[PDB]
């Protein structure tokens, strides 16, 4: 039987092949999810189909509705098996799906284009005149939204009551109105994604302060699916062998296409 | 029904109180460990009396025997129910007891005795024999040791990079002892052991140690690997999933890095 | 029974909230002096409906009429239970109604418009015409004037020390008037009046106003004199004494001054 | 009917002149306690004699006999119609006595030996190398004890479990000690003994830092005693006429032996 995987076009974890149109099959995709993907699925000994998301979200619920959308929803309706993606752990997922041990780690991060007075986000709470933006249907707008830190929460008000809407559909669109807006404008996400740009060309932004929490990606199974043991002590395996960090070496900094 | 809550002491997870010897009970004990006990039995309530190890050991398999020994061995054994304590999540552990999402991060570090100042136009310049764990494997004046039944010890008798193996290969066959019974025992190796010997050990107590007087050891190189300490459970038990939702839910409202903060950092020094 | 507060629109005391137009009730209004309400009847447990002066007048005496204008006034004549406003105590205003302890010090200080830079080895010096209040009263270039109907000019009015009567003689017979009717107006007067005219108000809103955007006007010198801020209750009533001991358990607790410092230096646009 | 006037023994609050021994009366003391006492007598009209409390004491509730000591003592129990003293406003005071307008601002300071390593209290309290001690039954030590902030609880709780005794007995004994420690001794007492003590030769004591709060020194009149309202008539008034000021400048800057 064949596992049906779900993922999202994110880099550098699942990316596009260069000839992916005379390409079909696994060897269509490449990244760092397609590799992990691959070596859970030799380590468990199944045949995986590689699939894509029809909505680019990760996953969070409706308004009033109780519904789950991205994978978490291809996930939950039965439509899917497993998913192998940047998917963060939350506390209001692993009651609907089940996670796997971190296999990295992360945090909220924010990203500005080239004194720097924005600093920590303390500073960026107190000082209005820079609009900071984040990523809908994640799990960043997520935390901030149940926060219960006073500062977290100005910051979350201030988030909703946004003139005019402040959150981008994808990553990469918040990546270019940061570098179109001649820093104006600051985008919170997280900590894999910040560096992965920042040090790719053309190096035009740069990563302020820390992290505001410690998170991490686990791969999600359905709830109840008979997948997830395995898969943890696959991750838990490829942890102890360091495939993870030669993984991360290789879609991260072997290539280094800037100056640092 | 009250569950004993095993534990290791620790600093600053588990240090015994200054009047600790009029005080009885769950005030023995302070630190980070018996502040997520405490937390963890605020989210799910139940009863807990805090105990300690007999033999003080986190957990290994004994030789030639399959016997678990220590924190692991006696939740294995039915001797503790919850393992609030900085167990690290391993692969082997996890095949015989349940772990819950990392409440911290961390990563196996190196400790050194720290130099004197370069003083060679007047700039003082910190100047280490050691900065990676290459060079040290590479290197022999200098000894390197970790605590003994141990995730590093099991990582570094498991690992396969050949610098991870040769070091391994040093530390199996090293005359005398490398090999410490307790953290302590090794950081008071590295300080009085003239430079001569480097702790192989765990970031966070590197930090904490190198925080606080005499602070006269530091952490040289980065880290060797990325792991994580989790809440050890056996397996079947009904406190897993409830223990791994507070460890989510604890993490989501900072209670955990405000945890972190107020016992490495506010209290640090030098 | 309700009580009713009046107040007056002042920032940072009270200030009107950006969604007052379809708020009813006490939540129209923000700043300090609400939240000075809001914690002096939890103290004293009451009902209070924040309500503004009509003619936006702190408390004055006028002469020959020997009738109390403003929040004083409307406090005396039985239209009011409790004044919680940056009202300044005075010997005057005691003989007519009752004071609480201070809750805030302050003092008349100077507001001049923030003069440019100084060029001259490439150090830019800040220079500023007046200094002090002897100067001031000494030089005539520069006018000067003080709130109509507040504490300053009726400080101003009485007071004996020469440098403060000639300053009195001056502001009396000034042509055009000097004086202001509000201290937005006051501000804005001495930011459009290219560093002709200088400000006479209290040290705490010049404070304020100079942290603020656009950070066009500075403080010169020190205060003249040191005065207090205190919660007014009419002569002879049952408030007073609950209210006292309200103001000095806030005091005591550290809620009078983190909610100056939240709500004066936390927001600091320069 | 003479009214009966408590003071304590502070400088520059009352002096014993310099050849009191020569001296009968209100004549030999000086300070600027004697000169409030003398225009409120003048203000008030009525005759005064100036009186020493017996013991020390500024005023508080002893171990479990709910008894006041000193000035405080001396007005609840009917010794003394009016006190004339640096008498700190404080919340359980108020319960007790009458007390009028503050006619002098102060806060809680620190004084130390001649960049400070401690500065702000909250350096001060983590660093626990140098023991810090207040005034024995004054008003700093029953702040500290009913702070429920943590950082004050945190120093309240290394007040109480000092060894040894580390309150004094009276403020100059607690200056002799810190000039007599080699500053390995914090002083925590009020800012207008501060700035006279630094004002003043040999000048070798420095104060550090902010002020922890603010507070006032009052008037204190016997409970249902018909002095209040005009000793706060003419404490108003002596404000307004900046008489204060002109007293505090006397006594604390208009001699200046120090060399600054
Ligand atoms: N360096 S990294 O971000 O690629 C990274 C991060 C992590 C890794 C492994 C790597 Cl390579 N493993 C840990 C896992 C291993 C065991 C201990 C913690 C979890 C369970 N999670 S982690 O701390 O999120
Ligand atoms: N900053 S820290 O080391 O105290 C720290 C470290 C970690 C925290 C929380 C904190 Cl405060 N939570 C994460 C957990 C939360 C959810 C996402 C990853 C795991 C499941 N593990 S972690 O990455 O090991
Ligand atoms: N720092 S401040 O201006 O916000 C400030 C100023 C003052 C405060 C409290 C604060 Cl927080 N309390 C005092 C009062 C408290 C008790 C002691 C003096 C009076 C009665 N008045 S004050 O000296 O006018
Ligand atoms: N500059 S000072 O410390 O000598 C000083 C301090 C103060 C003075 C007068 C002087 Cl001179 N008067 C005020 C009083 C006057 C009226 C307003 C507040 C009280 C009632 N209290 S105060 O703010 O504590
Ligand atoms: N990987 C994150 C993305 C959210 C974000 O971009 O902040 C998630 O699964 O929610
Ligand atoms: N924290 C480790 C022990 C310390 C070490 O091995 O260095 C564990 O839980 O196994
Ligand atoms: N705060 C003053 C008014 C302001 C002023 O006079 O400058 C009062 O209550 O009278
Ligand atoms: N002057 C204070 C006591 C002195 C002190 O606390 O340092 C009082 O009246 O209580």
């Amino acid at each position: 039987k064949t596992v049906v995987v779900t993922t999202i076009l994110e880099s550098p974890y699942v990316m596009m092949k260069k000839n992916h149109e005379m390409l079909e099959g696994n060897e269509r995709y490449e990244g760092y999810c397609v590799d992990l993907a691959a070596e859970i699925a030799k380590h468990c000994g199944f045949k995986y189909k590689l699939t894509i998301v029809g909505d680019g979200k990760y996953g969070a619920r409706d308004a009033d509705t109780k519904i789950w959308n991205g994978m978490v929803g291809e996930l939950v309706y039965g439509k899917a098996d497993i998913a192998i993606a940047p998917l963060t752990i939350t506390l209001v997922r692993e009651e609907v799906i089940d996670f796997s041990k971190p296999f990295m780690s992360l945090g909220i991060s924010i990203m500005i284009k080239k004194v720097s007075p924005i600093e920590s986000a303390e500073d960026l709470s107190k000082q209005t005149e820079i609009a900071y933006g984040t990523l809908d249907s994640g799990s960043t707008k997520e935390f901030f939204r149940r926060s219960k830190i006073a500062v977290f929460d100005k910051m979350w008000t201030y988030m909703r009551s946004a003139e005019p809407s402040v959150f981008v559909r994808t990553t990469a669109e918040g990546v270019a109105r940061v570098r179109k807006s001649k820093g104006k404008y600051a985008y919170l996400l997280e900590s894999t994604m910040n560096e992965y740009i920042e040090q790719r060309k053309p190096c035009d932004t740069m990563k302020v302060g820390g992290n505001l929490d410690s998170k991490g990606y686990g791969i999600a199974t359905p709830k109840g699916s008979s997948l997830g043991t395995p898969v943890n002590l696959a991750v838990l395996k490829l942890s102890e062998q360091g495939v993870l960090d030669k993984l991360k070496n290789k879609w991260w900094y072997d290539k280094g296409e800037c100056g640092a």
